[PDB]
């Protein structure tokens, strides 16, 4: 049974997963994703040290292939992340000047939304932008720029594609009484107030074991900032037990501006965490009791 056909029937857009080209031509992840998944994000050839290694000089092959293969398969797609501090070149962090940077950032926002326009569903334009106490994070971006940099991000992006959902995303946000998850609701109300254009917050639960249960009060914290949109993001649980990701699939279904949920991948031995054994397939590509648990719960 497919997790993407039975939560569409409860009323979500999508189960998704993220993939890429040399996973997409090995295993059975093609044959998987076709099948049971709705929506795919690249998990590495949007990344900044993948579509823009020099200044202004972008590779786009690799994200071109995904684009293709999920257009060619019926599949939505998201992308991302267009700003944040992993996957970042050197010749970016060592821009001083805050000019310089915006043009840099808006250049490469720009680019990469225009080449893709109107087939992108969900752009994560921000990500990891807090810190664990709730502050704004101090990268490259906020150091130059300043906390200005979020709000132009986004506005640069509604003007680059105005079809596509913009998103902020972060990890640890799934404790309700964690200070990173309520600082996140309650800027991004502020900055909504502001007219920014933040259409989703997207959640990077990349879960330890028991984790599952307070992502039932997390996630109704987390829409409670107003977006049209939240999404679950880079899902995999440690140990997948059923319990863990049927709660997180409950909070999705309780919630009801959460879009859908995308598993950072399909099978075990692909993931960077792959001794934890925390996604829905073994390495024999069959499905594990966390998906059939899924399937039970969705029926
Ligand atoms: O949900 N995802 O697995 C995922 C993976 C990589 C990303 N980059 N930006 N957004 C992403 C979402």
């Amino acid at each position: 049974q497919s997790i993407d056909q039975l939560i569409k029937a409860r009323g979500k857009v999508y189960f998704g997963v993220a993939t890429d080209q040399n996973r997409l031509t090995t295993g059975k992840n093609a044959a998987i994703i076709k099948a049971d998944f709705g929506m795919v994000w690249p998990e590495n050839s949007m990344q900044w040290d993948a579509t823009e290694p020099s200044q202004g000089n972008f590779n786009f092959a690799g994200a071109d292939y995904l684009v293709n293969w999920a257009q060619q398969n019926g599949k939505l797609i998201g992308a991302g992340c267009l700003v944040w501090h992993n996957f970042l070149p050197s010749w970016v962090s060592s821009i001083t000047d805050k000019n310089t940077l915006i043009n840099v950032m808006k250049n490469h926002i720009t680019t990469l939304m225009t080449r893709y326009k109107g087939k992108i569903r969900t752009w994560d334009v921000v990500g990891e932008a807090f810190n664990e106490d709730g502050s704004l994070r101090q990268n490259v971006f906020l150091n130059v720029i300043g906390e200005d940099y979020i709000p132009i991000a986004f506005q640069t992006a509604r003007a680059a594609d105005p079809n596509a959902k913009l998103y902020i995303m972060d990890y640890n946000l799934d404790s309700a009484s964690y200070p990173k998850t309520q600082a996140i609701v309650n800027r991004v109300k502020q900055w909504r107030a502001a007219g920014v254009p933040i259409d989703g917050i997207g959640s990077q639960m990349h879960l330890s074991a028991g984790q599952g249960a307070g992502v039932l009060q997390a996630l109704p914290l987390l829409a409670s900032a107003g977006t049209p949109e939240v999404s679950i993001l880079m899902l995999d649980v440690a140990g997948a037990s059923p319990t863990d990701y049927v709660n997180v699939v409950n909070a999705c279904l309780n919630v009801q501006s959460c879009v859908g949920i995308t598993v950072m991948g399909v099978a075990d031995p692909d993931s960077a965490f792959a001794s934890s054994t925390p996604l829905l397939f073994d390495g024999n590509f069959n499905p594990k009791p966390a998906y059939n648990a899924i399937v039970q719960d969705l029926q």
